[PDB]
C-alpha cells in the first residue's frame, strides 16, 4: 500500500489574514479563523506526520478583501509559494483582471504549476502565454509519481473577463485525452484539479476514465462525516463517493470556502495506482491551532499597506449587516436592502423607485459588535468588485420574468436570488419554475405619494440594478435582450459609502420586501 | 317677516393668509383660497346687498401657522376687528398659552364680544377675568335685538392647558338659564355660538328651549345642499335640520374649517321670532373672490416678520407630504411615516425601534411643487403645538390596547387613529370595538438584524409617540396608566427638522404599515 494525503484549498478569495467566524474582518481574535498563518501551521504539523502529501488549490484565489483591490494578485503569488502550494487549478476569479492581471503577478511568480487543461489559447495571446499554466504536472512523491490534472468553468468567458483570445473547451472533452496521455507515460495515480463546481466534479469523476480523486471548488461545498465542527451544514459526506462507468469508486472533495477549512484527505493506493480505500474530513482552522509566527510577521509587514483604507470611519451601524450567501441567496437579507437603499437615494439625489440585486454580488458580511465602525475595508469585502449601479428601463412583463428567473432552481445556494428596493414580491416555491411569483408589487413614479400597487405587464418601469445584472449576468438574458434603455451608473462601492456616510448611523431591518407563501 | 343673514366662520387656525386648496402654504396664487383678505371682499359684499348681517366665529382661531406662532394671538385680535366681526365664541385652542395667553392678547384687544356660558372662573383668576368675556350678548341688528349665548367644550380641561382657576360645565346645563334670562329679556331671537363639535350642537338645538339656530365648530364640519364646490364630501344638508323636543325645526351649521369657506345662512323670522324659514349654503372662498387690497397690504405689512421663517431651505421633498385629515385619521399617511421615521432615527442617533403617532396631531400638508422646498413656516403648520418626542417603555397588552384603541370608533374623522414606525398592524373592521386588531408585528430589539415578529402581551416595548399620548391625550388613558417608564425627549418640529436636514431630499411612501382585511 501507499498512502498519499491531499491537502486542499478553495475559493479562499483572498482571506490572507484571519477572520470571523462568518468569513468578515477580524475583530475578537480570541475566536478568529483561517488565515494564511494558521494554515502554515496545520499544513507543517501534517507534512511532519506523513510522508507524501500534497498541497493543492482548487481555484478563485483572486478577489475577495482589499488585500487583491491593493496587490492584485502579488499577495497570492507570494503567500502561496510561502505555504510551499505543490499545485492550483485556475478558477474564473482568476479572469476578474483580464488574461494580464493573471499573467504578470500570478502566472509569472508563482514557485509551483498552475493548471488547466480546458483552456486553449488562440491569436497573437497564445504566443506569450505557453508554459506559464500546464494542461497538467506528473509530481514525485517519495519514490512515487502523481499526475495532477486541470480544469476551469466552462463557463468563465459569462462570469468574468478572460478575454477574446482564450477558448475553454468541455472539461470531461479535454480532460480525457490529457488523462490517457497520463496513462500512456506510466502514470497510474492521478488527481483531477479544477474549478467548476460540485456537480460538474461529480461528472468528472463518472466520466473521465483514469481520474482516481476530484478536488474540487467554486459551489463553495462542504462535505463532512459526522458532526460538523461548525455553522456550515454538510451537503453530504467527506468524501462525496461516484461510481464511475467503469465501475471504479472515486472520492470527490471541496472545503467550502475563505480559508476557514483544510480539505484533508487520506487514499490508500495498491501498486497498479487502484484507490484501495479513503478517508478525511475538513479541517476547521480555528484558534485552537496557533497562527505561524514567521508567516503572520509577514502578513503584518504587507498590512502596512492597507491601513490607509481601515483608519477612515464612513460611518456606524447597530444592527449585523447580513451579507451572508446563507441569507442573501434564499431570503430577504437586510445588507441587500441597504444596498437598494442607497442605489435609490443615489440616483434620486418620482425619478427611480425601484432596484434589483442579485444577492451573490454581495460577498461579505459587515459585524456590528466592532463599536460599529464601518471602514472602506469592511465595504471592499462586501462589494469587491468595481462595478456600478446602472438605470435601466424595463416592461413589468421583463420584470415578472427576472423574478421568475430569480427562484427558478431555488435552493442551491445560486447568487440570482434578488435582493430589493421599492418592490414587495411574494413566492409560493410549491408552484412550477416560471409560475412561482404569486404577489409582485411595486413603487409608483408617476403618483404625487408613492404606495405599492400591483406590476402591470404592458407597462414600462425604471429599475437602478448593478450592470452585472444589465448585462444579463447570472442568466439574467430577458434584462439585456428586453431592456428599453440602460445608462451607465456610478461606482457601487462609492454610491454605499456616500449613503453610510449621510446617514452616520445604519440599522437596515428585514421588513417584508420578499416573502414566501406557506400555502 | 324680519330676515337675518348669518355669516360665520370656525376653526380658522391661523390661515390669515389665503392657502393652497388642502389648506398648506399658497404657492400658485392663480388657484388659492381663503385668507382673511378674500373673506373681507366677499362679506363687505353680503353686507352692501342685506340689511341685517351677523358675522360670527364659533372659536379655535387660535394655532395652526407661524402667525401663531410669532404672534400670538395678537393678530387674530387685530384681524377680527378689521372685518368687523360681531361675536365670537371660545374654542378649546384659545386656551393653548394658558389663561394668560388668552387675556392679554386677545380679550383685552378684541372690539367685538368674546362668548362662554359654559366657563366658570374660581379662585384668583374670577376677580380679573370678569368682564373679559361674557355668557352671551345682545346685539341691536337694525330696529331688533339677536341674544347671541357662547359655549365651549366641556372637554377643554382634557383637549388644551386652561389651568386650575376655570371650571367646564356642561353645555346644555349651563346654556339652558342662559337662554331663559335671554326671553325674560324679550328677546325673542336667539343664536347659539359655540365649540364643543356637531354632535353637541344637535343635542343643543334638540334641548335648549329657545335657541332658533345653532353655529359650531370643532368638528370642522362640512355640510351642503347640492353639489359641493371643492373636495369636502359633506356630511349633511346646509342647514342641517334638527327637530327639538319641544316641536321646533332648528337649523345646525358649520363651515368646515382654515377659513376655506364662509358660512351663509339666512333665516326669515316672524314678529315673535319663530323661524319661518331658512337657508344657505357655505361659500367656498376661491380665487374668483377677489382680495381685498386695504387688508392685503397690512396683511404683507405683518407678513414682513414671519419671512425669518421661510428664508432658510430645510431640505427637500419629491413627493407630496400627505398630512391631510382625510389620510391621516383613516390610513396609512406618508406624513405619518416620515414624523415617525424622524422619531425613531432622532432617539438612535438596537436601542428603540418603534412609533406611534395620533393622525390628528398632523395638522398640515407640505406641497412637493413649490421647487420641492421645506422651511420652519412649511413644517410649523404640520406641528404647530411645540410638544416633544418621548421615549416610554409599554407592555405589550398596553400596546394592542392602544392600536384597538385607534380604531375603536373608525369612521368619524378622530384624530386618535395611530400613524406607525417599526409596527406593522392589520385590523379588520368588520369585528367589534376592542377586537378589530388581527396582526400586530413589531421590529425585535434584541436581536443582531432587526425583524418583525408578532407582539406579545407579556413582553415589554420601547416606543417614542408624543407626549400628549403620553399623558393619555385622545383617550390613550392605558398609557399614561400602564407604561413603566417616560423619559422627556426633543421639540417635535426640531426632530423633524434635522432629520430632513440630514437627509436633503425626501420621499416618504405609504408601504403597507397599517393595512385593512377585506374578509
Ligand atoms: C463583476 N463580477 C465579476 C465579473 C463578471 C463579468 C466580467 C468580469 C467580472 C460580478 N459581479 C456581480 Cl454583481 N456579481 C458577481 C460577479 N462575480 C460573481 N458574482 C456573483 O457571485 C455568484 C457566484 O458566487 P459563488 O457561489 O461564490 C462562485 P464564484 O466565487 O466563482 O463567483 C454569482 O451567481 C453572481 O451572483
Ligand atoms: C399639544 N396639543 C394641544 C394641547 C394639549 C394639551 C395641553 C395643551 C395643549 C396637541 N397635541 C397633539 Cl400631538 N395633538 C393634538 C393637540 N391638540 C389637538 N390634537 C389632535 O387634534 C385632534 C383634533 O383635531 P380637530 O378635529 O381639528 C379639533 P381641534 O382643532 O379643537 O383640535 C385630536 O383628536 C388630537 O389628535
Ligand atoms: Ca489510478
Ligand atoms: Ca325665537
Ligand atoms: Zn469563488
Ligand atoms: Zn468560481
Ligand atoms: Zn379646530
Ligand atoms: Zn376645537
Amino acid at each position: 500500500m501507499w498512502e498519499l494525503t491531499i491537502l486542499h484549498t478553495n475559493d479562499v478569495h483572498s482571506r490572507l489574514e484571519q477572520t470571523s467566524e462568518d468569513s468578515s474582518k477580524c475583530v475578537d481574535a480570541s475566536r478568529c479563523m483561517g488565515g494564511v498563518a494558521r494554515l502554515f501551521t496545520k499544513v507543517q504539523q501534517i507534512r511532519r506526520a506523513e510522508p507524501n502529501v500534497l498541497l493543492l488549490d482548487a481555484g478563485d484565489q483572486y478577489q475577495g478583501t482589499i488585500w487583491f483591490t491593493v496587490y492584485k494578485g502579488a499577495e497570492v503569488a507570494h503567500f502561496m509559494n510561502a505555504l510551499r502550494y505543490d499545485a492550483m487549478a485556475l478558477g474564473n476569479h482568476e479572469f476578474d483582471n483580464g488574461v494580464e492581471g493573471l499573467i504578470e503577478p500570478l502566472l509569472k511568480e508563482a514557485k509551483f504549476p498552475i493548471l488547466s487543461a480546458n483552456i486553449k489559447a488562440k491569436g497573437p495571446l497564445a504566443s506569450q502565454i505557453s508554459g506559464l499554466y500546464l494542461p497538467y504536472k506528473v509530481l514525485p512523491v517519495g519514490d512515487e509519481v502523481v499526475g495532477i490534472v486541470g480544469y476551469t468553468s466552462k463557463e468563465t468567458p459569462f462570469l468574468s473577463n478572460p478575454g477574446t483570445n482564450l477558448v475553454f473547451e468541455d472539461e470531461i472533452t479535454a480532460l480525457q485525452p490529457e488523462v490517457d496521455k497520463l496513462k500512456t507515460l506510466n502514470v497510474n495515480k492521478i488527481i483531477a484539479l479544477g474549478h467548476s463546481g460540485f456537480e460538474m466534479d461529480k461528472l468528472i469523476a463518472q466520466k473521465v476514465r483514469g481520474v482516481d480523486v476530484v478536488v474540487g471548488g467554486h459551489s463553495n461545498t462542504f462535505l463532512y462525516t459526522g458532526n460538523p465542527p461548525s455553522k456550515e451544514v454538510p451537503a453530504g459526506k467527506y468524501p462525496f463517493i461516484v461510481t464511475s462507468d467503469d465501475g471504479r469508486k472515486v472520492p470527490v472533495v471541496q472545503a467550502y470556502a475563505f480559508g476557514k477549512y483544510l480539505g484533508y484527505l487520506k487514499i490508500e493506493f495498491d501498486e497498479r495506482g487502484n484507490v484501495i480505500s479513503s478517508h478525511g474530513n475538513p479541517i476547521l482552522l480555528d484558534s485552537s491551532i496557533p497562527e505561524d509566527p514567521s508567516i503572520k510577521a509577514d502578513i503584518n509587514k504587507w498590512r502596512i499597506k492597507l491601513d490607509d483604507y481601515s483608519t477612515q470611519e464612513l460611518g456606524k451601524t447597530i444592527v449585523y449587516l447580513d451579507g451572508s450567501s446563507q441569507s442573501c441567496r434564499f431570503r430577504e437579507c437586510n445588507m441587500g436592502n441597504l444596498i437598494c437603499d442607497a442605489m435609490i437615494n443615489n440616483n434620486l439625489r418620482n425619478h427611480v423607485s425601484m432596484c434589483i440585486l442579485n444577492g451573490g454580488g454581495i460577498r461579505s458580511p459587515i459585524d456590528e459588535r466592532n463599536d460599529g465602525t464601518i471602514t472602506w475595508e469592511n465595504l471592499a469585502a462586501v462589494l469587491p468588485f468595481g462595478g456600478t449601479f446602472d438605470l435601466v428601463q424595463l416592461k413589468g412583463s421583463t420584470l415578472k420574468k427576472a423574478f421568475e428567473h430569480s427562484v427558478h432552481r431555488y435552493g442551491q445556494s445560486t447568487g440570482e436570488f434578488l435582493q430589493v428596493g421599492g418592490i414587495h414580491v411574494v413566492y409560493d416555491l410549491s408552484r412550477k419554475p416560471g409560475d412561482r411569483v404569486v404577489k409582485l408589487d411595486v413603487l409608483c413614479t408617476k403618483c404625487r405619494v408613492p404606495s405599492y400597487d400591483p406590476l402591470k405587464m404592458d407597462e414600462v418601469y425604471k429599475v437602478i440594478l448593478p450592470n452585472f445584472l444589465a448585462n444579463g449576468g447570472d442568466g439574467f438574458q430577458m434584462i439585456k435582450d428586453e431592456l428599453l434603455r440602460h445608462d451607465s451608473g456610478d461606482q457601487d462601492i462609492n454610491v454605499v459609502s456616500t449613503y453610510i456616510s449621510k446617514m452616520k448611523v445604519i440599522y437596515p431591518a428585514v421588513e417584508g420586501r420578499i416573502k414566501f407563501s406557506l400555502e
